[PDB]
């Protein structure tokens, strides 16, 4: 059994809360291995892994759960346990009622028949909180983007949190380049100013309401394009200050792109700022 370190802590499948598969009960879907809304009664996201797989896939399976299990913040998805005794093996995750932030974009946006720019600030903000909490346990995602986010709930109370880490998982032992910083694809250099550059994309996919980074361009173009200097133009409507921060951890340099304690900070005075907040967003 591979062990796993995370903060200078060390540990194994052994530490992993097993939960016994009778009291485990699927309810339905939620798309995909496949995950289902189940019940343990608490509500869960039941993560499997298929029957038919290989040694290394029962390995990166494992780690996943190491990964999650070990971190404790409040905008990173919980684990409340694994069944791993019996198959097919399950990770068991809170269940996020809202969904994933991609799709909760698209399909909140403002229509004839609601979101404001707070609902989105605030999205901002939970997730950076939960970078700050990865950058400061050294811990890299290198998957920063709207589709591994999740919302507890589709109202006004929701709060977002980071709910996939299989790209630090990988590399812990397809490429999300639209999301990546030049000396990422380039020379394969990963920091936290890694995240930093993921962020800003982020908070691009939020003030778009959801739209795919980089419209109309391809892999190869976008790494062109950034390598050169290019930049994505503001979302629809984006205030000034909240372009500004995208463009700050799109700098060229990881030294010239703010750790998120600064990202944090200028995202709070944005919320502040009552020409941010009244700022109508595009209705479709
Ligand atoms: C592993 C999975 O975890 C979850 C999904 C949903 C969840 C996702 C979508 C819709 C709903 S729903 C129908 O209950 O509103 C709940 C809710 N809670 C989770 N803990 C997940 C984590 C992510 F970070 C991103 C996407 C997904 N998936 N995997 C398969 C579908 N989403």
């Amino acid at each position: 059994n591979p062990n796993y370190c995370f903060a200078g802590k060390t540990s194994s499948i052994s530490d992993l809360k097993e939960v016994p598969r009778k009291n485990i009960t699927l309810i339905r879907g939620l798309g995909h291995g496949e995950v289902y809304e189940g019940q343990v009664p608490l509500q869960v996201a039941v993560k499997t892994l298929p029957e038919v797989c290989s040694e290394q896939d029962e390995l990166d399976f494992l780690m996943e759960a190491l990964i999650i299990s070990k971190f404790n913040h409040q905008n990173i998805v919980r684990c409340i346990g694994v069944s791993l005794q019996s198959l097919p093996r399950f990770i068991l995750l809170e269940l996020m009622a809202g969904g994933d932030l991609k799709s909760f974009l698209r399909e909140t946006r403002p229509r004839p028949s609601s979101l404001a720019m707070l609902d989105l600030l605030h999205v901002a903000r939970d997730i950076a909180c939960g970078c700050q909490y990865l950058e400061e346990n050294h811990f890299i995602h290198r998957d920063i983007a709207a589709r591994n986010c999740l919302l507890t709930c589709p109202g006004p109370g929701r709060v977002a949190k980071i709910g996939d880490f299989g790209m630090a998982r990988d590399i812990y032992r397809m490429l999300p380049v639209k999301w990546m910083p030049p000396e990422a694809f380039m020379e394969g250099i990963f920091t936290s100013k890694t995240d930093t550059w993921s962020f800003g994309v982020l908070l691009w996919e939020i003030f778009s309401l959801g739209y795919m980074p980089y419209p109309s361009k391809s892999n190869q173009e976008v790494l062109e394009f950034v390598t050169s200097g290019g930049r994505m133009d503001p979302p629809k409507n984006c205030p000034g200050p909240v372009y500004r921060i995208m463009t700050q951890c799109w700098q060229h340099q990881p030294e010239d792109r703010p750790n998120f304690a600064i990202i944090l900070e200028r995202i709070e005075y944005c919320t502040q700022d009552p020409d941010v907040i009244n700022t109508a967003l595009p209705i479709e």
